[PDB]
């Protein structure tokens, strides 16, 4: 599906996980699937 560095917005079509959303973790404000979390 996807891994974790596109850029979309939730709930779909979501990250292949329901606990990957699209979010940013860096200071250029790029907001890709990331769940940022093992037991999820």
């Amino acid at each position: 599906c996807v891994a974790t560095r596109n850029s979309c917005k939730p709930p779909a079509p979501a990250c292949c996980d329901p606990c990957a959303s699209c979010y940013c973790r860096f200071f250029r404000s790029a907001c890709y699937c990331r769940v940022l979390s093992l037991n999820c």
